[PDB]
């Protein structure tokens, strides 16, 4: 694993946008940091982090390599215990459903690091 860069993000992005062919209305959302609650963006939040080797369709979150990408100025092990806290079983056999859930669960308590961490350093 290495750290994604906003550079990697920007193109993994537009790499999601065209292969599930995302409409251009959710871009816009995407862009202003609203996702809707449907399947078309559940799959991008998946695909996203699919390129970033932060989730695994099968394993769910990659604990180690999230709380490497999070965690730049932060106590490591204090991140570690955020990600543990959202991390889940795949419940309802929906890797898309999955990545998102884990995205939602996140956000909640540690928004401004997820912000952090996809800004240029
Ligand atoms: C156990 C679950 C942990 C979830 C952690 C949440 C986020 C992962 C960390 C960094 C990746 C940034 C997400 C970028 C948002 C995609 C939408 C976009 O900007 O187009
Ligand atoms: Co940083």
């Amino acid at each position: 694993f290495t750290v994604s860069t906003t550079e990697d993000l920007q193109r993994y992005r537009t790499e999601c946008v065209s292969s599930l062919n995302i409409p251009a209305d959710y871009v816009e959302k995407f862009k202003k940091w609203e996702f809707p609650e449907d399947d078309t963006t559940m799959c991008y939040i998946k695909c996203v982090f699919n390129k970033m080797q932060l989730f695994d369709d099968t394993e769910g979150p990659l604990v180690d390599n999230l709380v490497h990408q999070l965690a730049h100025g932060r106590d490591a092990e204090e991140v570690r215990t955020e990600v543990l806290k959202c991390v889940d079983k795949n419940t309802d056999n929906n890797a898309c459903h999955w990545a998102f859930r884990g995205f939602k669960c996140f956000q909640k308590n540690n928004l401004s690091l997820i912000k952090a961490s996809i800004k240029k350093d």
